[PDB]
């Protein structure tokens, strides 16, 4: 459904986009900053799309080069194993056609177990690991084990997407469950989701992710990630908890958490320069 040439139009930062082959499939990516410069990569969480580092990649430009793909079934990226390591080794096929070693790496929600899943395999040695609320735990709680065989029906059934597509299209429908996240973003923003949610088959694919995605592994092999993981908690969120994070170092002891109050699940959409201060504050250490 999304075609870049006709949705595309007032895609931010448009001219940072470039569609790249890779891993048997073509890509959407944003790069901003000098290639030459040390690379961070800035991964988006499920549903999402490249257009959720907006605020942030020009920022974070000025002294890095910016990698930012939708992920696959994301966006302008097409469906290529819709998994966690599916997603991870993908990514990997990505950099290496890029040719990018990265130093930094940020992840959203469900991008920051990506990225750590990179980064225990192998594929990837950046000095740090942010996490803006990363989705480490599962979704709701031990009720997954419940809730995730129905799921896989769910997604196994075409016209799901299209019903929650279509119910995501009616006025006040995107506001709101951006709302129930506990942030409050802007209308350009809320256009730009509007339009990612009204496609079926990127629906689709964030729905198909959740589905098939199990973290029981990952958690196991996070005690030897070897970048430092800098856990930012936005307490305002109410998808993922602050909570989560705490568990996560209950885990990984060397991981540190960095609350920070009133801000929601999209707390660097709300306030990008607040992060872009944060990450900077660690780099420098460095």
């Amino acid at each position: 459904d999304l075609v870049w040439s006709r949705d595309g139009l007032d895609w931010p930062h448009r001219e940072a986009s470039r569609f790249i082959e890779a891993g048997g499939f073509r890509w959407h990516v944003q790069r901003m900053g000098s290639p030459a410069a040390p690379a961070i990569l800035l991964i988006h969480g499920t549903g999402a799309a490249s257009h959720s580092w907006r605020g942030l990649a020009p920022l974070l430009s000025r002294h890095y080069h910016v990698v930012a793909p939708d992920l696959p079934g994301h966006g302008f990226t097409q469906t290529p194993r819709m998994s966690l390591p599916g997603m991870a080794s993908d990514l990997a096929a990505l950099l290496r056609v890029l040719q990018v070693a990265p130093q930094l790496v940020v992840g959203h929600s469900a991008g920051a177990a990506i990225l750590a899943r990179m980064c225990l395999d192998g594929s990837i040695d950046p000095k740090i690991l942010f996490s803006l609320n990363g989705a480490f735990l599962p979704y709701g709680g031990p009720a997954a084990s419940f809730f995730s065989p129905l799921a896989k029906m769910l997604v196994m059934n075409p016209f799901v997407p299209s019903l929650f597509a279509w119910q995501a299209g009616h006025r006040g429908a995107v506001e709101r469950l951006i709302g129930n996240t506990g942030s409050t973003i802007d209308p350009a923003g809320i256009k730009l989701y509007g339009k990612l949610v009204s496609s079926p088959n990127h629906v689709a694919a964030a729905l198909r992710m959740m589905a098939n995605w199990d973290l029981e592994p990952l958690l196991k092999a996070l005690p030897n990630l070897k970048p430092l993981l800098v856990l930012v908690a936005a307490e305002g969120d109410r998808a993922i908890p602050p909570s989560v994070a705490v568990k996560v170092r209950e885990i990984l002891p060397k991981a540190v958490i960095e609350r920070i109050p009133a801000l929601g699940h999209l707390a660097h959409e709300e306030r990008p320069a607040l992060i872009a201060a944060l990450i900077e504050r660690y780099a420098e250490k460095l």
